[PDB]
């Protein structure tokens, strides 16, 4: 494994220096190309999103509540609780005929900081409705009244969705159970490890499986469903993120040829739709990429992805310039001086 | 295997459930008052940018300069030249009265406004919709003290922040001094408030913090001292007594220093340095030195939670502090893991090994 580094500099002297690791992979997981250890033991964090809407959507009586694409995207989100992400957060509650209350998420800061300068601001304390997780937990809260089972601990190991989500995750990645591990996250959800490539192989399937439906062919129900996941979130990725967030950005920029998404503690994941970049690359079919800074530096993650984006020449020139605040951030001190800069001094193993 | 550890493999981890979340590689340096390097983490001589962990040396280069005493600059004057403070109204004040003293304006000053380093601070200014000017400025003190340098001398206040300004010549033969290096091993970089700023080999932050110390108990002791030294042992003095000027309520910096109630001075440098100064104790000589000590450490990466949890961790095993001073530091030492619903998820751990075994095992720096 590679030695493969992101450095910022200030005036040519090293600052700061970040280990990157990534996996590309094709539809059926095959390592296509690498940085660092493509395989490295990773909390895929909210990365793990579209396999845990894809739990709650293959969950029976599901879909008689009527969930929309923003819907399903906001089960994907990490959201930057937006008014307009506390307002669907909502209509999805009314939907299943559920109340704030029943909730398992906290509160907490706003993954967006200029949303957190406006609640301190108004000295608003955010509480569950307002969870960057808050629209997977209500999917979570939709699928135990489905099946009957119960509300009060959808969010906990030993309930049903939970047994659901966990093996969602392992047939996604292809593991056995006994090959991923679980923690806690942030919003009180049980939150899968597993290596690093395979959560690229998830997002090669998502791109997969959205080739397969523009394309007629006959599809798995699974498959049809991660189809809809993907398109769900590339219409609309503002429910994904937010204004201004990367991968909201990043998906806006691609106008469907990608969905992307953002894991706390600097994991990021894509899946790509075929194209000519993809056949470039040497594979037939869709690609996923994963991507982990081990120190969990976001914006290092950013400046990261779309430099591989670019090595990997996926988008155009014009498309990827949409994102170059993220590539190359801003070094520019008090008084409007340009201090240093970001460097990329690896090189993507094939 | 513990009988083949390598500087490469020197750590701060945290988990979630025990599985790894993320990692940051550490660099320490622990000098003597000479410099002679006594333990090591990572690589000790890392190229570093001290960043405003030199401020001491800048206040020295001010304090230095012929004429400056004569503005009756106070001994808390000289702990905000040290500082990166929270710009919490009391900082603000004593800049404004620092221009007063030397007959200057704020729109004499070359740093610029930026968000508290303090949380709360901060909130306070969002909430009033207030934006920060140059009299805010965490360096504000600094670039008053060089203001005032230029003064002294003659120089013109126009441009006392660039490299070429007698100010700035005199800052930075003054940081290769106290580092024991020629010129041309020392690096220069812009730092946020629009100041020269340093690089140099690691263990050479904790040889001027050892310097500062060291002269600290020089004067204590009544030795005769170098017009230097009793520059150094002032700027020492000043620190220990004011820690709230170097830093601000809640700030690290602060409470290590009340905590140690004038045993030892230390100092954050942006993006993750530290450096500490320590008075010859029964620690230090327990370390195996007869004189003052000097400390720092770099996370690579950045992160400033882990520095501190990582800088009180190596105050543990070095043995500096008692369980009771240290216990003030708790909520620094290890890091609260705590989700939206009041459940712990995960911790910090320190899997790295302090070195100074087989001699076939190379401790390469890394
Ligand atoms: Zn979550
Ligand atoms: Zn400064």
């Amino acid at each position: 494994p590679s030695e493969d580094f992101v450095v910022t500099d200030r005036g040519g002297i090293v600052e700061n220096s970040h280990r990157v690791h990534a996996a590309v992979v094709d539809a059926k997981g095959r390592l296509l190309y690498a940085l660092g250890n493509p395989t490295r033991m990773t909390l895929a964090r909210s990365a793990a999103a579209p396999a845990q809407a894809l739990a709650i959507l293959e969950t029976e009586g599901v879909a008689g509540y009527g969930f929309d694409d923003a819907d399903i995207a906001l089960m994907c989100a990490s959201h930057s609780s937006e008014d307009r992400h506390i307002a669907r957060t909502r209509a999805m509650l009314s939907k299943i005929k559920a109340e704030e209350a029943d909730l398992r998420c906290g509160g907490h800061p706003s993954l967006s900081e200029m949303v957190n300068r406006s609640w301190i601001k108004q000295d608003f304390i955010p509480t569950a409705v307002c969870s960057n997780c808050s629209g997977k937990h209500v999917g979570m809260l939709a699928g135990a009244r489905a099946i009957g089972a119960g509300t009060d601990g959808y969010h906990l190991p030993d309930h049903p969705m939970q047994g659901r989500v966990k093996r969602t995750v392992a047939e996604l990645c292809d593991l056995d159970a006994g090959d991923v591990e679980w923690g806690t996250d942030g919003c009180n959800l049980p939150t899968p490890a597993f290596p690093l490539d395979r959560l690229g192989r998830i997002y090669a399937k998502l791109a997969s499986a959205a080739d397969g439906s523009d394309a007629g062919e006959g599809q798995s129900t699974r498959c049809a469903a991660l189809a809809h996941i993907f398109r769900a979130m590339a219409r609309y990725p503002e429910m994904v993120a937010g204004e201004g967030r990367y991968c909201t950005m990043l998906m806006r920029a691609f106008d469907g040829a990608l969905v992307g998404k953002l894991g706390a503690d600097a994991s990021y994941a894509i899946g790509v739709r075929a194209s000519d970049a993809t056949r470039q690359l040497g594979t037939d079919g869709a690609l996923g990429i994963s991507v982990k800074i081990e120190d969990g530096n976001l914006e290092m993650l950013y400046a990261v992805v779309t430099e591989l984006l670019e090595r990997l020449g996926i988008g155009s020139p014009d498309v990827r310039s949409q994102l170059a605040s993220f590539h190359h951030p801003q070094r520019v001190n008090t008084m409007g001086v340009t201090t240093g800069g970001v460097s990329f001094p690896f090189k993507l193993r094939g």
